[PDB]
């Protein structure tokens, strides 16, 4: 219920054009390289009206918890302090916009069966990241 398809765990399987989006984010060379190697595992759980998305890689394990529509501060993996809002588009889709003062990153995550497609957009640049559902 409310993001039922999002519940559970997810491992990255493919990433296309990701160095473009986060060169544009000014992510350092070194953190970008790690971004291009590691395959995070994100977990969602819905807990009442608050959803939590945990990301686990060898780099960092970050997690954050949000109401939909409700702005909230966040530290990104790379280290930018951003103001985020996650909107519910549908039951199989949500959209996390991330505002720092240099750029705004929009992150569409969309569940379709065993795939969650994560589209990441900074201005005119776009990367797509697919996660295969675990178990
Ligand atoms: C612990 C984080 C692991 C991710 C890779 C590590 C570093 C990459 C560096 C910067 C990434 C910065 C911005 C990209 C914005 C959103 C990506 C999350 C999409 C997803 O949910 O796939």
């Amino acid at each position: 219920g409310s993001m039922s398809s999002f519940l559970g765990k997810w491992k990255l399987s493919e990433s296309h054009n990701f160095d473009a989006v986060m060169s544009k984010l000014g992510v350092s060379w070194a953190t970008r390289q790690i971004g291009n190697t590691v395959t995070p595992t994100v977990t969602f759980t819905m807990d009442g009206d608050k959803m939590t998305m945990l990301t686990e890689s060898t780099f960092k394990n970050l997690s954050c918890t949000f109401k939909f529509g409700e702005e909230f501060d966040e530290k990104t993996s790379d280290g930018r302090n951003v103001k985020s809002v996650v909107e519910k588009n549908s039951e199989s889709k949500l959209t996390q916009t991330q505002v720092d003062p240099k750029n705004t990153t929009v992150i569409v995550r969309e569940v379709d069966g065993d795939t969650m497609k994560t589209t990441v957009t900074v201005g005119d640049v776009t990367a797509i990241r697919n996660y295969k559902r675990l178990s």
